[PDB]
């Protein structure tokens, strides 16, 4: 078999993020968590700005020519979301967007997106469904360094969701589930306002431990599967893309993996078994999310993408598998980059 560590390596590199787009999302974060502290129309309302999503969880990917990166973030408020409603929320934001953000924010449906010079900040007003002492407990979680760092997990590969974790120096395990696991935070709902639940501290955990589990290799993973969707676009359906395409890769891989080319191998390969009957059946998984165990994570998705996507990884399965066979640096390499082009080196 044939791996090419430092080729996948240098195909990773070349497909994060830029070291100027992280240090235009670390400072903006920062940034907007710091202005929201000290705004005093909402010193009393908010209790955390976080960062979230892919830029957090390290599965995110590069975007094409001057596109700036979509950033994750969570506004973690006190309000009762019994009375008061999604919108009811996000309107207390908009003289603070005015303020420090004027001319560079828009409202986009359930969040706001705020333009900076690299990326652009993709804010979610969140709120705490629990009331009295069980919310007080909560926001001290939200206090927390676990919660506050805007380092992804890429940079603290042990991290732990625990509000007595800190980072390593160079130089603790997650809380135990029942202060945690069954408290999402609500968000608006993506077209009614109206509250629904997410747990993306619980996606994070799930996220590092997955992680750990594999060696290192299942958030580079992520990444390279998102790339491969990119570059074949045109031969791939529209959906599953984003967070449901990441979950089906956590999903399909197994823990254990050894290396990029393997555990590319072995994911396509399960996927393409463990779906094998409900490709069949011209139909779609129900997946629950690692957050809300209720959710169906493909609920958006439609069976007839779900299939064609399946169809993909068939035709993708094919060329990985030999490129993990080859007896030849040059060839292997040359099968991987008819996945991902040119930004994955011949050695
Ligand atoms: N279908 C879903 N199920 C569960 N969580 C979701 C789903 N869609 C979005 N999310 C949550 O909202 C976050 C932000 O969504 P977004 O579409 O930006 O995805 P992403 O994971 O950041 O990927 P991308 O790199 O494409 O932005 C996700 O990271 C995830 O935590
Ligand atoms: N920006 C976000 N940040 C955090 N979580 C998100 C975000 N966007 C989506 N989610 C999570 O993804 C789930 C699915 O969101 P999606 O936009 O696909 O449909 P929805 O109609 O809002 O979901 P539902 O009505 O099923 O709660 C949400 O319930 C929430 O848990
Ligand atoms: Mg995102
Ligand atoms: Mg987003
Ligand atoms: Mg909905
Ligand atoms: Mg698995």
């Amino acid at each position: 078999s044939m791996e090419l560590q430092p080729q996948f390596n240098e195909f990773l590199a070349n497909i994060r993020p830029t070291d100027t787009q992280k240090e235009d999302w670390k400072s903006g974060a920062r940034t907007l968590r710091e202005r929201l502290k000290n705004f005093e129309p909402l010193k009393e309302i908010v209790v955390s700005t976080f960062l979230q999503g892919s830029i957090r969880r390290s599965t995110a990917i590069r975007p094409l020519g001057d596109k700036r990166p979509d950033v994750d973030i969570v506004v973690v408020t006190n309000l009762d979301h019994t009375r008061m409603s999604p919108t009811d929320a996000m309107d207390l934001f908009i003289p603070f967007l005015e303020k420090y953000y004027p001319g560079k924010w828009e409202t986009q449906g359930r969040s706001f997106g705020i333009t900076l010079s690299y990326v652009e900040l993709d804010l979610v007003i969140t709120a705490i469904p629990e009331s009295g002492a069980e919310k007080s407990h909560l926001e001290q979680l939200y206090k927390s360094e676990s919660v506050l760092t805007v380092n992804s997990l890429e940079e603290q590969t042990d991290w732990r969701l625990n509000k007595s974790w800190t980072p390593n120096t160079g130089w603790v395990e997650d809380a135990p589930a029942s202060e945690w696991k069954a408290h999402p935070l609500v968000l608006p709902d993506r077209e009614k306002n109206e509250w629904g639940r997410t747990h993306p501290l619980a996606q994070i955990r799930w996220t590092a431990e997955k992680n750990r589990l594999c060696n290192g290799h299942y958030i580079n993973l992520v990444r390279a599967v998102k790339w491969w969707r990119q570059q074949n676009s045109e031969d791939l359906p529209k959906y599953p893309k984003g967070y449901p395409l990441e979950h089906l890769i956590g999903n399909a891989l197994d823990n254990g993996t050894t290396s990029m080319a393997q555990g590319l191998v072995q994911l396509m390969d399960t996927f393409l078994s463990r779906w094998a009957a409900i490709y069949n059946q011209k139909s779609k998984p129900w997946l629950s999310d690692h957050g809300v165990a209720e959710h169906d994570v493909m609920a958006r998705l439609t069976a007839e993408d779900f299939c064609s996507f399946y169809e993909g990884i068939a035709s993708a399965a094919e060329i990985a598998r030999n490129a993990l066979a080859s007896e030849e640096p040059q060839e292997s390499a040359q099968l991987w980059r008819q996945l991902f082009g040119s930004k994955f080196p011949l050695p």
